[PDB]
């Protein structure tokens, strides 16, 4: 199947890492179309995209004039720039050049080595599992020491749309352009009256890293916390694997049981490194408060988009700590997010 990369760039002209390493790792032209649409019209960066020639198709967004953002929003022009940046984007994408898919990736993203693999073997997972609505190459708890990286083969299902290098169906374009928002894209698909309860695949480990740090967010978050996802590095041939176990219907019953089988410890036990021959533990929290208070404990992301957690599936964030699985996990009587959990 023909799945294009839709690069976003802009104004940096560090694309040339992002390009570099897509066309390194790229196993067929043919198969992985890459477009580079460019907003702003920065010449230097321009020219960057231009040198790689036929290598890329370089796209240009056509209306560079400023936004009449709301009354909330002066501080931020810059994302009412890129949701229509992406709108144009997308459109080009699905409508122009009738793509099926496409995998977003913006400019300042390293892919892995087993980027496109991943993709080509998950797509056709997304095409058959509407209960899935993107394959993303993102673990929003991805730090090196937080990862097993013995298993760097392993997937999820996930609730929590992670953007940053991200498939998605034509299907879901048709959806989501006659509503599409003025701006925060990323956190407007996030609302459940975009996400319909539908999740994303995602890994243990990432497919992709952000080197991004100065950009249209001032960079505290990507100091304190995007710096530190770890890229995986050892290639994986998930055409050649057994993913059936993604599909709903397997994940829902054996996921679930796996993780509510498993014996409960309390926060305390887990951070100290305590009862070590329990290799996989559940850490229970009942409360937004309590949700917090242990994700902090034990190192993982505690902010939450519409009630759902990072990374979270039915509320659990599942990730290693010194060498153990954990899964912060509410009760079984699970029904549900609460998006007033701020
Ligand atoms: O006016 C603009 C500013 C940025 N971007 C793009 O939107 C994405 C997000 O930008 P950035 O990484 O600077 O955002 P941050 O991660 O800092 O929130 C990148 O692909 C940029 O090239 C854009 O299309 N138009
Ligand atoms: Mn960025």
């Amino acid at each position: 199947a023909v799945i294009p990369i839709l690069v976003i760039a802009c104004d940096r002209s560090t694309v040339r890492r992002c390009l570099d390493k897509l066309l390194h790792y790229r196993p067929s032209a043919e198969l992985f179309p890459i477009i580079v649409s460019q907003d702003c019209g920065h010449e230097e960066t321009a020219q960057v995209i231009a040198s790689y020639g036929s290598a890329v198709t370089h796209i240009r967004q056509p209306d560079l004039s400023n936004i009449a953002v709301q009354p909330d929003h002066r501080k931020f022009q810059g994302y009412y720039k890129i949701a229509r940046h992406y709108r144009w984007a997308l459109g080009q994408i699905f409508h122009n050049f009738n793509y099926p898919a496409a995998v977003v990736v913006e400019d300042d993203l390293e892919v892995a080595p087993d980027f496109f693999e991943y993709f080509q073997a998950t797509y056709p997972l997304l095409k058959a599992d509407p209960s899935l609505w993107c394959v993303s190459a993102w673990n929003d708890n991805g730090k090196e020491q937080m990862v097993d990286s013995s298993k760097p083969e392993l997937l999820y299902r996930t609730d929590f749309f992670p953007g940053l290098g991200w498939l998605l169906l034509a299907e879901l374009w048709a959806e989501l352009e006659p509503k599409w928002p003025k701006a925060f894209w990323d956190d407007w698909m996030r609302r459940p009256e975009q996400r319909k309860g539908r999740a994303c695949v995602r890994p243990e480990i990432s497919r992709t890293m952000t080197f991004g740090r100065k950009g249209v967010s001032h960079g505290q978050f990507f100091d304190q916390h995007l710096k530190f996802i770890k890229l995986n590095q050892q290639f994986v041939p998930f055409t050649q694997l057994d993913l059936s176990y993604l599909q709903q219907e397997a994940y829902d019953r054996d996921f679930l049981a796996r993780v509510y089988g498993a014996p409960q410890l309390q926060v305390e036990k887990v951070r100290t490194n305590d009862r070590k021959e329990l290799g996989e533990v559940r850490v229970q929290y009942t409360g937004r408060d309590s949700f917090k208070a242990f994700a902090k404990a034990l190192g993982v992301m505690d902010d939450l988009k519409s009630g759902v957690p990072r990374a979270g599936y039915r509320g659990i964030v599942t990730f290693l700590f010194r060498g153990r699985r954990v899964h912060l996990a509410p009760p079984q009587t699970w029904d549900g997010y609460d998006p007033s959990w701020t």
